[PDB]
């Protein structure tokens, strides 16, 4: 609610082809097919294999800022991602040497920041996922046998056995019903009701391990990324040590590129932000371009009021974000840097016009 | 738990006749339908198109506090709310120009606060969106593959192709279990171990991520809205920087309508009010109708009593609502402030039956 | 996880009897009955009649602490208990009278704390559901709408009309999968991608809000309640203002009865307690029986040892309890009471064995 | 995100083999199967009754630490885990014997810790869950009678009793839809808006009831846990009484095994440990094996830059971590520990390459 991500997030076209290019697969897939699209396609598979692999020499002349780096991840798919189309296109020689498009699925997982975060995590909790694993199982197969009790008489054909319920199981614990095979007798029928009460509670819980402690790292990620943009501003000396931790968690970093809208005249003013890397146009008779290391929005704040000018991105800025409350906060937290944005909700209303 | 929300939340008719007007439409829809209501409800599009076109002019009448606004949301609708009608009535001489009743269901989201709330948050966090809805599709077709490989074979009809299975994945994926196609082997019923594990995991996140800061907007809407009736209470001059942010997030300001009751004699007495517009109806026999900027309940929650007087609203009042603990929590911060709550708590044992 | 509940919290007959009368319906639902246990049943009814009928009169004699109350809900359901049946038995000559046995279910609602609870936050918190619920329609209709485009060509059976559609959209979305009606073509097809996607996101928020500000009410029942029983410690007389709302969320107060076990000897120590109203059994040679307002597990948790007393409830005991952490918060909190406390883990080791 | 488990957690092979042994009946279960395999597996269950049983006699000496024990719940299996096959032997001379393979269930539950986790919170919150349960089937058959109302006319087969539509309650309630038995008519299709909007709230809370209060035990498990390994650092005898509460949440405490890497050289440095028990292998031209009471991560810390060396576990080190924040927090929380740690981002820039 707070911040204005821009700037092409979905950014390089190593992560983009992936997407057209599979969707290349299907129309071989298909019977009473016409060759025309057949191989127009195939050549698009030759695209993004020259694509990537023209991309590929450029990735291996690795002498960019070769100095300690660890790119076995980055690097470990552009090997295979020209390497196992080519030993396909040989030693399958039926068509189905396209079935290792299951390849280029890591490409978007390539240049994928978000992923790793995901991996941090498990290597802590899976403690916790394993133990309710395994519970899981346990409440599987004491429940899934419980049917082979019963039915086996009157249905072989569909619980003449352990894992024909097991299957039962899972459908009827995970909370789907396919809708197949389903008893007819009483008790079997009575089971039931503390199955889906029990797995709406164990994925009640164990669906909440991920978000659980996933947010702690994506709520620590508007940290670790953002305890940078910090000494940058040159009014943080005074900043009291237990300042920091209090307000980081809300600030967000983000860059917008250049030719965008920041904040429109005139819309009702809910927000601060500080500039560290860029410059601005602030829309005013005299354009008040700051470039790195300012902020703006406190004069619409302590006023409560719509915005002074309509500033848009002059150039692709590095920004942060921030509303009143916790500038309220701040405002409430410290009467020494009050002082300053009162004279800066005093200053900018005669240097917004002026120099 | 602490609010009392009245006065026709569901206020303006533009929103209301959306629902009676959509309801017209299936009885068009429906062969062997006789002609007597078929077009009688017809009219009643008419109705709600001359009636939000009554209500159009006046809109359109935006010379009140024509001073500095943004109504690009607001009208965008009633443009098209009788335009689209219009020319679907000729250029569709069949009946289904009707089915341009697509166009009403904005007018409900035209006036509906709380849903440009909805779309502040997601151009903040679909960062996360995007990076968990293409591994969505990874995990996908990851998936969705593996089944291509086995039951070609013998489901040509059902598994002859990849986006047939890519169907049963979402339906396998995303906890529903619809039923028409389902596999026969043993490996294609293992995988889907992971697939409910996988997809409750991942809206185990993903929906998580909705809520998860949604609910700081939502909490942060208590603020924002309500560092306003601060200033209006004549008392609230010494309280301390740090001290409103940790009140406000729990005090809600909500309205009540005339007519209507506030607290009720005798019942347990377990919240008190800041009265800060309109006036009420104490039931004393001097009954003390306090207006703009006042209070009660302390009488109840120092004593941890019944309630002292039937309150009700003798007029429109803008209020604010507060329970113990966050009262206590204040009679906790400050002996500055139970000073005069102490003698509120007797002057209004007097003042109360007396004027 | 810190908490004894004991002594019957599902204790009155007033609410037993509902779950077996109930079921005495059914048999009366079947064909090929037998007479016998037909009518057997029916005077079972007659039982749960008068036996509500009796115990009825004692609560109509409502002369007890009869000073201020507000009996509509408790006595709302005892009138229709014995009433409807009656007319029931009349007018409704055939067997159908007994389909009236829907007048019972709220007798567990009668005396069910915990449902005041429930309908006490939904009048803070509806403004938001009524705003998803509108927009539960609004992507209902937006997208029930698209499916009657397509097939009701050559699906007029299934999906010739709209409400048709309407009902395969909630199953659509609502996380369901019945499996009835499916379509067969492509694009409608598409569309399913964004409807779990969406139900899951909107219940993702919707269900969200429920437990969102209801573990608020919850985490708050266990202060409204516990406020009480604070005083009668004659020890925190100088507990600092802020000190106890810090404490009172962890804090349960539960009872235990007469007989039961409180903490067996040799368990590993994890948890202490405060007595305020009851008397134990602290199995000692010389039981040191400490009555209303004490407490014990100071002498395990200071040194994490297991248990130095088979405590057991000598009396029905109206209980608290704590773990460490919180406790060691409080050692950590002043060194006021850990003075004491260190005392008391050096009086009761001689005075657990003396008198 | 914060933690090295390592030393395989599923560890004792008496965990391990119910796994592959419960995987030997299924066999069994299906006709038209050779005896080879039959009976070949069916000395498996003799391995492992042999295998438990192996152990069994050493667990039965109890004489290893024998003072003061609670074991009834780790013997309880040990006891029937061989003496039900046993007897179940003989009495049972059809092959179902082996349908007491529900036996070993509970052997992975034996030494399942998380699992008193489990069972620890049930008996504080079960109160919720006992209020709800009623009031899911208050709900249950408040709803599952209205459908016998309609269709017992046009459904006797389906909907001809009451407990056949208590059946498609719960399965229309518990998000499954199955997909048997569905009605044709209208108002009874009205009927289930209500309802899975009903299970999603209800499960909206219910589920939520457990991961509630469950995250706060798991949350408490990484202190009751990890208030030890405190003492034994020799510079905690400083840290205020306040300081430990603020730190613990977010401390975990795991063990690495020998050979193990710990932090390899280059990664991007994110985090700092704490040592207490073990020893270490530094990778420097005089490794600076540092033994039980250290730490290391504050020179990429302050630095904020890779790995200054190669920790690999040289021991099975019980170890801590820690994140910069949390330490920034430490560095934050008071100059008089910054000052050591300054000097040690002084010392082992020294002592690392010499002694
Ligand atoms: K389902
Ligand atoms: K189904």
């Amino acid at each position: 609610m707070s911040v204005l991500p821009f700037l092409r997030i979905y950014a390089p076209l190593n992560a983009v082809l992936a997407a057209p290019g599979l969707l290349a697969v299907a129309a071989l897939t298909i019977p009473d097919m016409s060759g025309r699209s057949r191989l127009a396609l195939a050549a698009l598979l030759a695209v993004i294999w020259g694509a990537y692999l023209l991309q590929l020499a450029a990735t291996l002349l690795k002498r960019r800022a070769g100095v300690v780096r660890d790119r076995t991840p980055k690097i470990a798919i552009d090997v295979l991602a020209v390497l196992v189309p080519l030993a396909a296109f040989l030693l399958d020689g039926s068509p189905d040497w396209s079935l290792y498009c299951a390849v280029w699925l890591l490409k978007p997982l390539r240049d994928s920041t978000f992923f790793p975060v995901l991996g941090r995590v498990l290597a802590n909790e899976a403690r916790n996922l394993i133990g309710v694993t395994t519970l899981f199982g346990v409440v599987l197969f004491a429940v899934a046998l419980a049917a082979y009790v019963i039915e086996r008489d009157i249905q072989p054909e569909k619980f003449g056995s352990i894992p024909q319920a097991m299957w039962w199981a899972v459908v009827t614990l995970s909370t789907t019903g396919y809708g197949d095979t389903i008893p007819q007798s009483f008790a079997g029928r009575v089971l039931a009701g503390a199955v889906m009460m029990s797995g709406i509670g164990i994925f009640g819980l164990w669906a909440g391990i991920l978000a659980t402690g996933f947010y702690q790292e994506v709520r620590r990620g508007d940290f670790v990324r953002n305890w940078q943009l910090v000494a940058a501003v040159p009014l943080f000396q005074k900043l009291g040590p237990a300042v920091l931790v209090e307000i980081v968690r809300a600030l967000r970093a983000r860059t917008v590129p250049a030719g965008a809208v920041i904040c429109r005249i005139g819309e009702p003013g809910d927000r601060m932000f500080f500039v560290v890397e860029g410059s601005v146009s602030v829309a005013t008779p005299n354009p008040v371009e700051l470039g790195p290391g300012a902020f703006f929005g406190e004069m619409a704040l302590i006023s409560g009021e719509p915005r002074s000018a309509t500033v848009s991105a002059a150039t692709t800025v590095s920004l942060l974000s921030l509303h009143s409350a916790d500038f309220q906060m701040l405002c409430s937290s410290s009467p020494e840097i009050a002082e300053i944005f009162r004279k800066t909700a005093l200053e900018r209303r005669g240097a917004a016009a002026s120099a």
